[PDB]
């Protein structure tokens, strides 16, 4: 907490008494929508706690990428206090729109999305330290109302780093490795599948019921043959349980702006 008052420069700390707290919008804590410098804003309040809070305002405040969430100032004062401040996007999550609004889309406006998330992604491991996002889900992707999207909740963000094994179980084998960028490129290929289809992938199926069958049993939803060829490619290797044989998001965005030339 002292030692990140003296790093993240100086315009970023804000007073809890220069925000203005209006509306919930998701409920770790609260995010309001609100008010602070004359912008609308959300503002992400909290309940190890501290070092988590740290990470994260050090994770945003490198952070400048039309895809990825504004960051606007955090509050440091105390603990007691302790909050983020960023942009507030007015289009909402893609989630809401494909799940909740239920909102039918065509191919050009979702590979927009697709592109703009890819777009976001490919910044943040491109870094000179990297970042992982490591919660990339609908619910993180938020819309303008004009369809372009933007990368958002880096509250499980990390910075990249820089027995014998031929009788290990699998799980112990990638207990041991240590997850890389592309723990991320799996999850986008998750979110292209759900923006494809508009369904929440394994539907019938609970969270941790949905990571086992993916985990263990190898599934994957199910790739129609309506799917496009590049897209189901990147879906295909985007998924992969071998981590090493998933694309770099450069790539990512090398194929889906090649199928915006032709939508
Ligand atoms: C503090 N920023 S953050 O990136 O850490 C973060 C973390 C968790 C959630 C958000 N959510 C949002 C939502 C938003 N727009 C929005 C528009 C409409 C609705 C409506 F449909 F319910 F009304 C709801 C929301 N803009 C920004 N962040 C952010």
């Amino acid at each position: 907490i002292l030692l990140l008052r003296a790093g993240l420069p100086s315009h970023f700390h804000l007073q809890l008494s220069e925000i203005e707290f209006h509306e919930i919008i998701g409920s770790f804590g609260k995010v309001y929508k609100g008010r602070c410098r004359n912008k609308i804003v959300a503002i992400k309040r909290y309940r190890s706690d501290v070092d988590m809070f740290c990470r994260e305002v050090s994770i945003l405040c490198q952070l400048n990428h039309p895809c990825v969430i504004q960051f606007v100032g955090a509050c440091l004062n105390d603990p007691s206090q302790f909050a983020i401040v960023t942009q507030y996007i007015s289009g909402g999550s893609l989630f809401s729109l494909l799940h909740e609004q239920k909102r039918i889309l065509d191919l050009q406006s979702k590979l927009i999305i697709a592109v703009d998330v890819a777009k976001g992604m490919e910044y943040l491991h491109n870094l000179t330290q990297p970042i992982i996002h490591r919660d990339l889900n609908s619910h993180n992707i938020l819309l303008y109302e004009d369809g372009h999207a933007v990368v958002a909740d880096f509250g499980e963000s990390r910075f990249l780093q820089s027995g014998n094994l031929r009788w290990m179980a699998p799980e112990v084998f990638t207990q041991c490795t240590r997850y890389t960028i592309k723990a991320d490129v799996f999850s986008y290929a998750l979110c292209l599948w759900e923006i494809l289809t508009g369904e929440i992938p394994f539907a019938h199926l609970k969270p941790a019921a949905a990571a086992a069958d993916m985990a263990y049993h190898h599934i994957r939803p199910p790739i129609g043959y309506s799917i496009p060829k590049p897209i189901s490619s990147l879906l295909i290797r985007g998924w992969n349980a071998c981590p090493e044989g998933r694309p770099e998001f450069s790539e990512v965005v090398m194929k889906l702006e090649e199928c915006l030339c032709n939508i």
